[PDB]
């Protein structure tokens, strides 16, 4: 289920990571490696993770992508994927994001969880996840594919760490029993007006199903979700482009709001 040589995995990881670190797009890597598999692509992603760890970055969480109809439709792919979150991705509520470090960024409204017990696949179900949730965190992702025109096939996107680049936490961060993640309403405002909205159920029917799916995907590589992991469960709505001068506010039903501005 692999077609890359080890040398190619290491070199592709450097190439793709450099596009992020040096703020430029690249061609879809499947153009040069058309036989590349998902296992190849995740090898590349985890090697990028290793590069970041080796230079001292902490990995502060994981994200699930392409979990909602809206995001599947927008990106043309219907296969859920995951990627990792590095510490310097983090942005404080109300913070300023420097777009000069970004290529062609978009924002997504999500709900995140922090776990308090390990989760393992395979065969992880919704009922296995519930007690492992410590609390929930309103989170806006900034995604920024390193591929030109934000156009990819899923294998390329996995290799590019599922387009991850920034995330903004905010609002009220409460216990799971206090928050219905299925019916949680989310309203995205940009420059003072509503531009997107949705409910948590858009994420695979229930955001906690995304957590179960992540455990199952990780198990394919012998990995799991350690206790204390921050997980972004997926874009509830279509992603919206942002640019210098923009301000955004995402309102979470009963949980306040997350805001940011861009320069
Ligand atoms: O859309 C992309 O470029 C991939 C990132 C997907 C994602 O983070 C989400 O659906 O929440
Ligand atoms: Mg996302």
């Amino acid at each position: 289920n692999r077609t890359l040589t080890r040398e190619q995995v290491l070199a592709l990881a450097e190439h793709i990571e450099n596009a992020e670190l040096n703020v430029h797009d690249i061609g879809k890597v499947t153009n040069d490696f058309p036989e590349m598999t998902f296992a190849d692509a995740y090898d590349v992603q985890w090697e990028i993770r290793r590069r970041k760890e080796a230079r001292g970055n902490k990995i502060v969480g994981l994200k699930m992508g392409l979990t909602s109809w809206a995001k599947m439709a927008q990106m043309g792919v219907e296969t859920p994927i995951y990627g990792f979150l590095a510490d310097y991705f983090s942005v404080p509520d109300g913070g300023v994001v420097d777009c000069s470090k970004l290529i062609h960024p978009k924002i997504e409204a999500e709900i995140s969880v922090v776990t308090k017990a390990p989760l393992h696949g395979p065969g992880c179900h919704l009922g296995d996840v519930i007690a492992a949730i410590d609390y929930v965190i309103p989170t806006v992702e900034v995604i920024d594919s390193r591929y030109e025109n934000f156009k990819f096939d899923p294998i390329s996107v996995v290799a590019d760490n599922a387009s991850s680049t920034r995330f903004i936490t905010g609002g009220r961060m409460a216990s799971l029993e206090e928050v219905d993640l299925r019916t949680l309403g989310v309203v995205m405002e940009k420059n003072g007006e509503v531009v997107e909205l949705g409910a948590g159920a858009a994420v695979l029917g229930h955001p906690l199903s995304s957590v179960a799916m992540l455990a199952n995907l990780l198990a394919e590589r012998g990995e799991h979700i350690p206790a204390g992991t921050f997980i972004m469960t997926g874009g509830i709505t279509a992603a919206v482009p942002v640019a210098p001068g923009d301000n955004i506010t995402v309102r979470y039903q009963g949980l306040g709001s997350v805001s940011a501005r861009f320069i």
